[PDB]
């Protein structure tokens, strides 16, 4: 068996007016999207981007996926679009014995969850997942030295093609230097009947925007993010396994009727063909494919966020989980490019900006008091992201660290500055980006970008 569907997300049908400006658009239906975690974005009838691709020369291998509750998964031949497709196809209608559409989309939600919760079955499907490249590029339109169709034009600038909403200036991580692909640029996933995505958040609890190109629906189920909590909780209990590199994130499968029966609100959807989903900072989701399908999605990061990706960064120390990129190396590019940042992106990150000061300032006081006297500025930014990881918590360190010459190489973050080696503290030097004299301008251009 028995499966009671969640009850359904909100779905948003936004104007022309409404729908010009996506950042906005966000803005305005947070109140309403963030108590859900996901919710629907049907576009404008008219707003259609061209989809156009040869079926014979797009190539991927995909990963292969049996479908077992509770059971751990980390976060097989190579396939054209086209023969994906037959095999996508011929799985569906011979595992129901039906057309593949006329299946109904509650049958497949009753089947699948039936079956990842049945030992006795032992299906396997295969799922298509990967960042836009010259063998697998984006559904959208984007601009090459070939020859586009005015109707490919259109669509190009639009804030709503999903390789234009990162680098938009009402974005936080368009600024970011460091090369963090996972997290500017659109993945793709070629879906099959029952392949899918386990429970789990965005990293640094970013949003995410997720576009339907083609074929059958793909099913979601979201968590609001004040449960983030709350449901963790649960899947301690049920599944230890999972809590006990980046590489090697443990994530899972579990009914939401489970959730649901442990007082954590989940709400669910299907997303057709022409629609997006949005996902919330700190939102849990996951969710399963209906049939053979083409979708795209991004994170990204809104002024909103800024206070979120601070709290997150300080949750990940907690746990020691690495960080993709340093939220303060981030605000700190940002305030040297205040003079070309948009006004309440200034006003935001200056915001902050005076919240990391007042920490870094009450940090640099406490490890002065256990005798660390001699410092020296280090260019945190120039360090590959592995040379510069707290030895105990696991953060990029950007903003100071303290390093022993008995332990070459090494680094601990001022919250463990005992974490380091046997040595004095006197033996110590404390490494950092900026004096706090450095940093007060960088605020005040910020004010000043702010205040025009
Ligand atoms: O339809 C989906 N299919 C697959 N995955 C999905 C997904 N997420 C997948 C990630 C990982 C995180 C890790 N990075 C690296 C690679 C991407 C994050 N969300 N969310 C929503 C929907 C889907
Ligand atoms: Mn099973
Ligand atoms: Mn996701
Ligand atoms: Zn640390
Ligand atoms: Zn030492």
């Amino acid at each position: 068996s028995m499966f009671l569907p969640p009850p359904e997300c909100p779905v948003f049908e936004p104007s022309w007016e409404e729908f010009a400006d996506p950042f906005a658009f966000i803005h305005k239906i947070r109140p309403i999207a963030e108590q859900t975690g996901i919710c629907k974005v049907r576009p404008p009838p008219d707003w259609q981007p061209p989809f156009a691709c040869d079926v014979d020369k797009l190539h991927f291998t995909p990963r292969i996926q049996r479908l077992n509750e509770l059971e751990a998964q980390t976060r097989a031949r190579d396939y054209t679009l086209r023969t994906f497709g037959e095999m996508a196809d011929a799985f569906k209608s011979d595992y129901f014995n039906m057309p593949v559409h006329m299946v109904p989309t509650e049958l497949v939600e009753k089947e699948f969850w039936r079956l990842v919760s049945t030992i006795e079955e032992d299906v396997t499907v295969e799922y298509g997942a990967d960042i836009a490249s010259k063998e697998f590029g984006s559904g959208f339109p984007v601009r090459d030295g070939i020859k586009l169709s005015p109707e490919e034009e259109e669509y190009l600038d639009s804030g709503w093609n999903l390789n234009n909403m990162p680098v938009m200036e009402q974005s936080v991580l368009a600024h970011i230097t460091a090369d963090i692909c996972g997290m500017k640029l659109p993945w793709l996933y070629v879906g099959m009947c029952f392949s899918s995505f386990c429970w789990h958040i965005e990293d640094h609890w970013s949003y995410s925007i997720n576009y339907l190109h083609w074929g059958e629906p793909k099913t979601w189920y979201g968590v609001p993010g004040y449960a983030a909590e709350q449901l963790e909780n649960v899947m301690k209990k049920l599944a230890p396994e999972l809590f006990v590199d980046l590489l090697h994130q443990l994530v899972t499968i579990m009914n939401p009727n489970t959730l649901m029966t442990h007082e954590v609100p989940v709400y669910r959807t299907n997303q057709c063909a022409g629609e997006f989903v949005i996902t919330f900072p700190r939102a849990y989701h996951s969710g399963f494919n209906q049939g053979f399908n083409f979708a795209e999605a991004v994170n990204f990061c809104t002024v909103d966020w800024l206070p979120l990706g601070r709290q997150c960064v300080e949750h990940y120390r907690l746990l020691h989980r690495y960080c993709v990129f340093s939220h303060d190396e981030m605000i700190c590019k940002m305030a040297s490019k205040a003079d070309v940042l948009d006004v309440v992106v200034a006003s935001t990150v200056q915001k902050d900006m005076a919240i990391m000061i007042e920490d870094e300032k009450a940090l640099r006081e406490t490890v002065r008091k256990l005798g660390v006297i001699d410092s020296e500025r280090m260019d945190f930014e120039l360090l590959p992201d592995d040379e510069r990881q707290c030895v105990k918590c696991k953060t990029t360190c950007f903003m100071s660290a303290i390093s022993c010459s008995c332990k070459p190489g090494l680094l601990v973050c001022l919250h463990h500055v005992k974490e380091l080696c046997s040595c004095p503290p006197y033996k110590y030097k404390l490494r950092y980006r900026y004096t706090l004299d450095d940093l007060y301008p960088m605020m005040n251009a910020l004010k000043l970008r702010a205040e025009s």
